[PDB]
């Protein structure tokens, strides 16, 4: 892939692999979310980050995901080439945003889009803090200065408040544990794995009759390597909608909440 | 990727992705096993099929009996790896797929893999192997003279693997596949079992050693709604004996051996 002409965004093409497709013979939202994070990483490599700056590294500060929002119009087939464009933007002192457009290489049509909110956190104390002027400046030079939004709509689903699922849940999947393959290079659970855990409580019948269009996921707390998760789902609704909760099987400490929206095949 | 000049093998290049790397910023053996599989499918697509077909008239499928991988160096994140794969007939016993992994820049051999496949009914199992009439169809796509990723007469890839006896030195219990672990036909993909075997390796071995060899026998499939126990015992370089069995009745799904070199 490559930065575009103006060096304010980055583009990469992926051929969908045999093991990346699910029950519809098209790419899983989990495969998609992995490609988003792959292109995100190549963008950061391309402008000399490692997504820490010099200042962040000095202060032991990291970016962490607060929210991910994916909307898929068409999942690419096995052997299809998908093109992904990604860019970042400062949201003043609150944090940063990374956005994504997925396109069919042949038709040039938008088959998906995604957006995500990052907040700055001390690596060691795990304490959140607003973005400091020095940090704001260092990456303002790699971002469009006029607003560029994957989700521009006046009241767009990407920014809606998600409520807490009350017990009892309609559906549950109990005793979920990450294996080593769920870990990134720094021994942290991959953000994508939590997508897998949320969807594990979706009943088979929905998987058989519907396709996932939208997923919104808040990240509250990270699941450690030796934590166990419970995944909870309740129907909230031609379109089916669900409310989602991931919590630790013991004390019921919340790690995630979400909504998914499915349309009849 | 493409069939080589002679149409008797297939070649493809992969850029190692960020999420594909483990604890030492090099590709997991699970990423690798997924690449061997992808290149296998692309080879099958190219010669007109990863399920060799027109035999399916009688509802028969190829099924993995044994996977054997040896890695000399795991590619780093951003590296380009070239994989070449071919298939061979072992008479009426079954069928062999072999792989060579190269560093794209140096042309150096960084790994090799081999696997035994057998014919199964599918609606029934009954592993009835054999061919005669079925072989001709897919023998025009294979080298006629033997071509072996592991040619050395009496090599690791053909060793008899014994059954771990209780109690295990190490165990990881209550392993369950998720939807991400299923192929398009809702079967657990054979790479997941590699993951479940390595889950019972102690952290301290992961910290000090690198996996060099893995041999895995596939006895029975794990269903979507089965639960697995992974058992490991040190048999010594460090060596391990491995057993996957169903949590409940302790029905064997897999056995294997791993060999690790000091870092
Ligand atoms: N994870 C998945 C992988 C394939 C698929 F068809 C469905 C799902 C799901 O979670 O509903
Ligand atoms: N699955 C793994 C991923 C990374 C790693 F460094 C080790 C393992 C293992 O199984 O021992």
């Amino acid at each position: 892939g490559s930065l575009t002409e103006d060096g304010l965004s980055y583009k990469e093409k992926f051929v969908v692999r045999s093991y990346e497709v699910g029950s519809n013979k098209t790419a899983t939202v989990e495969t998609i979310a992995n490609l988003l994070q792959e292109v995100g990483c190549n963008h950061a490599q391309s402008v000399g980050f490692s997504a820490t700056t010099t200042t962040m590294r000095k202060l032991h500060l990291i970016w962490v995901t607060a929210r991910m929002h994916i909307e898929i119009y068409k999942y690419p087939a096995w052997g299809d080439v998908v093109e992904i464009e990604t860019w970042c933007q400062s949201e003043g002192r609150i944090g940063t945003r990374r956005d994504w457009i997925l396109k069919d290489s042949v038709t040039g049509e938008v088959t998906g889009r995604a957006t995500s909110k990052w907040v700055m956190m001390n690596q060691d104390t795990r304490r959140l803090q607003k973005v400091s002027d020095d940090v704001r400046d260092e990456y303002l030079v790699f971002c469009p200065q006029e607003p560029r939004l994957a989700f521009p709509e006046e009241n767009n689903r990407s920014l809606k408040k998600i409520p807490k699922l009350e017990d009892p849940a309609q559906y549950s999947m109990i005793g979920l544990k990450p294996r080593r393959a769920d870990l990134d290079m720094n021994q942290h659970v991959n953000n994508v794995t939590y997508i897998g855990w949320v969807l594990e409580s979706i009943p088979q019948e929905i998987v058989d009759t519907h396709e996932l269009q939208v997923i919104t996921l808040d990240y509250r707390r990270e699941c450690q390597q030796d934590d166990v998760v419970d995944s909870l789902t309740t129907t909230t609704s031609n379109d089916s909608q669900f409310l989602h909760l991931l919590r630790l099987s013991g004390d019921g400490q919340e790690i995630n909440r979400g909504t998914t929206l499915w349309r009849k095949k």
